[PDB]
């Protein structure tokens, strides 16, 4: 990983590995806090991450 910013100029709106890692990184510290986890992920919003929490915690009751 030498080249920092290769390009990816195209607008890509999809949860990527890099993102996921961040979603959890903070979660551990400030769990149940979408206000922060979102602050870091500018590309994403507050009410945008709240969903993920469910997706990962979606079971059949």
């Amino acid at each position: 990983g030498s080249s920092g910013s290769s390009g990816d100029r195209q607008f890509m709106n999809v949860w990527t590995d890099h993102e996921k890692e961040i979603f959890k990184d903070k979660f551990i510290q400030h769990p149940k806090n979408f206000g922060l986890i979102a602050s870091y992920l500018e590309r994403k919003s507050v009410p945008d991450c709240v969903l993920y929490y469910y997706l990962t915690k979606k079971n059949e009751n």
